[PDB]
């Protein structure tokens, strides 16, 4: 069956950009691309509409990975829609938390993207006051955890 995934950060520019992209080209080889519904959101909304952070767009390049991502803010829909929201840090997951609460059929399992990381370094820093090597920290914990999280629910 087609399964969904929900990405969600602070600013939808940094971290979520780059887990999208990483699971979508991960699902592409692996050929299993139409089972997946992949998204992003952000817990704020200063950024909706917004491209995502040059330095998360130069990262990805590095990588041979594009994408025409656009942000946007979670709404109280997508706990009852999707299968998983995987977030960042622990704020995500506390802002997350809190507001599926305010929906009665709340059915997505609301996780920690990290939870999934072997090497166990379960939060995934913002790096929108970093540099570049903050960018492929972020990267290199996406490809472990995606990795890792495709060959578990499926």
């Amino acid at each position: 069956v087609t399964k969904s995934v929900l990405f969600v950060c602070l600013g939808n520019i940094c971290r979520a950009p780059i887990a999208e992209a990483v699971f979508r080209k991960l699902v592409t080889d692996q050929n299993i691309s139409d089972n997946w519904v992949i998204d992003s959101g952000a817990v704020s909304d200063w950024n909706v509409g917004r491209s995502p952070d040059p330095r998360a767009v130069s990262c990805l390049r590095n990588h041979g990975i594009n994408t025409a991502h656009k942000a946007r803010q979670v709404t109280k829909e997508d706990f009852v829609t999707f299968d998983y929201i995987l977030c960042m840090d622990e704020s995500n997951l506390r802002d997350l938390n809190r507001k599926s609460n305010q929906v009665k059929n709340c059915r997505a399992k609301i996780e920690l993207l990290g939870s999934y990381d072997p090497q166990k370094q379960l939060i995934i820093e913002d790096p929108y006051y970093g540099n570049d090597a903050d960018f492929e920290t972020v990267y290199q914990q996406c490809v472990r955890c995606c990795r890792a999280f495709l060959e578990k629910v499926r």
